[PDB]
């Protein structure tokens, strides 16, 4: 059908966490940036979109970065969210599908991660076509001690994004994908 849309996880693995070899707050790592040109597809009519991110865990605070990947010149504030684990927290980042458009730190209680004009203006939306995707990008941040060893991080689902369109039959679907932090084991040196 014409707004036949249909969601799809993005997904990013702690798996992707190198070593980490020994301050709070600070960021202990980058993992593996992933991306998905697919979050939203599947309806016979092309349409102007844009996606919304609501992050879904406890903001324990801010931190400012700068993401090695990505290519962003200057830091960012960065709000903490709680992977759960006493200690550890993440930081994200999310962007467009396309490397061109930038990388949107995760800093307020909602935010557009694509267009980013639309954070500032309410009728932007991305040129028509018939899917809507995006990259995720995520940090974890040292939040207290740390043990020496293995720690296994639970799946987390870090928030989710609402599909909006100008075409009001598609967005009064209110369409949701859910932003997915696949656990994992990580290592501490000391
Ligand atoms: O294939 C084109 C398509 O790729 C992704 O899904 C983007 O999110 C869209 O804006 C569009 O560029
Ligand atoms: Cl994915
Ligand atoms: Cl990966
Ligand atoms: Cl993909
Ligand atoms: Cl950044
Ligand atoms: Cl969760
Ligand atoms: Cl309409």
């Amino acid at each position: 059908g014409a707004n036949d849309y249909v969601p799809s996880p993005i997904t990013i693995n702690t798996s992707t966490l190198p070593v980490v070899v020994i301050t709070y707050p600070r960021v202990i790592g980058e993992l593996t940036g992933t991306s998905n040109q697919y979050i939203f597809n599947g309806g016979s009519l092309i349409a102007l979109m844009r996606g919304k991110f609501t992050p879904t865990l406890p903001k324990i605070g801010k931190i400012t970065y700068n993401f090695r990947q990505g290519n962003n010149t200057q830091s960012s504030d960065f709000d903490i969210f709680d992977t759960g684990v006493p200690g550890l927290g993440i930081i994200i980042g999310m962007a467009g599908y396309w490397p061109a458009t930038p990388l949107v730190p995760i800093n307020s209680s909602s935010i557009y991660i694509d267009p980013v004009a639309a954070n500032t203006n309410p009728n932007a939306y991305n040129g028509a076509t018939g899917s809507f995707g995006a990259r995720l990008y995520v940090a974890f941040v040292a939040t207290g001690r740390l043990p020496n060893g293995y720690v296994t991080i639970p799946t987390k689902q870090l928030g989710h994004i609402l599909l909006e369109s100008n075409r009001a039959s598609l967005n009064n679907k209110r369409l949701t994908a859910p932003v997915m932090l696949n656990g994992g084991r990580i290592q501490v040196q000391s």
